[PDB]
C-alpha cells in the first residue's frame, strides 16, 4: 500500500514477529527508511534468551549499553503478506521497547521511497 | 524519483538549505520516514545565531545537549525544484552535524512510502 508521511502521524504497521525463542508476537512497529538495520523490544523474548554485545551509532552517539544482537534469525509477517520477512540478525532494544522496520527488512518486501 | 530500500546504501538526497541567518548551502541529507522532524547541522548556521534549547529522544537514551531548535523557519530546496519546503521550525545538531529530513519536509513534497 501507499502510505502517506505525515509529521503528526508515524507510519507504523502491524508486524507478527518470530525470534524462535517463544511464540510468534504481534507488534506495532516504525516504517524508518532512516534505520539501516531492524529493532525489536526485547519483550519479545524469553528470560534464557542469550544475545551478543554491540555498540550502535545514535542520537546520543554511541549507545554501548541497551542493543543487542540476536544469535538466531527473526522472522517478520506483515499484514497483507503469507511470506516472512527474514533477517538473518537484528537489534534487540533492552532499555525501552522500540520497534522499528529498517530497510534490511524493507528491501526484502521491495520496499521504495517515492518523491513525485 | 524511485529510492530502494537498501541496509547498505542509505537514502540520501543533495538539499539546499536556507537556514535564513547565512548563505543557503547545499548538503547531503538522509531520507528517513522514522523522523517527526527534520535536523541540520549547525555549520549551516552563523556564530552569532540564536538557538532555543530542548530535549529530544533519541537512540543513545535521552539527550538534551546535542539538538536545538531553530528561531527562524528554515527553507530547503530539492534537486530541479525551485518551490521550497519551509519548515516552521526544525532541530540543529551541534555535534555530529547531522543532516536528516523527517516527515515534515517529506509532507511538503509529498513523499510517500510505498510497500509492493
Ligand atoms: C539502526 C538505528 C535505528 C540504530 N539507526 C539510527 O538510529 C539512524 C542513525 N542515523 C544517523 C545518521 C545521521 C545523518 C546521516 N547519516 C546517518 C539517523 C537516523 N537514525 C534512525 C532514526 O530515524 C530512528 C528514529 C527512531 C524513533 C522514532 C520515534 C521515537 C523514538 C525513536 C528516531 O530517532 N526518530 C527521532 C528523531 C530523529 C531525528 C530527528 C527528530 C527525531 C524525533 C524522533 O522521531
Amino acid at each position: 500500500p501507499v502510505i502517506p508521511l505525515d509529521p503528526a502521524r508515524r507510519p507504523v504497521i502491524k508486524a507478527q514477529v518470530d525470534t524462535q525463542t517463544s511464540h510468534p508476537k504481534t507488534i506495532e512497529a516504525l516504517l524508518d527508511t532512516g534505520a539501516d538495520m531492524t529493532v525489536i523490544p526485547i519483550a519479545l523474548f524469553s528470560s534464557n534468551t542469550p544475545l551478543k554485545n554491540t555498540s550502535v551509532l545514535g542520537a546520543g552517539g554511541q549507545t554501548q549499553d541497551h542493543f543487542k544482537l540476536t544469535s538466531l534469525p527473526v522472522l517478520i509477517r506483515l499484514p497483507f503478506r503469507t511470506t516472512p520477512i527474514v533477517l538473518t540478525s537484528c537489534l534487540v532494544d533492552t532499555k525501552n521497547n522500540w520497534a522499528i522496520i529498517g530497510r534490511d527488512a524493507l528491501q526484502q518486501c521491495q520496499g521504495v521511497l517515492y518523491l513525485p
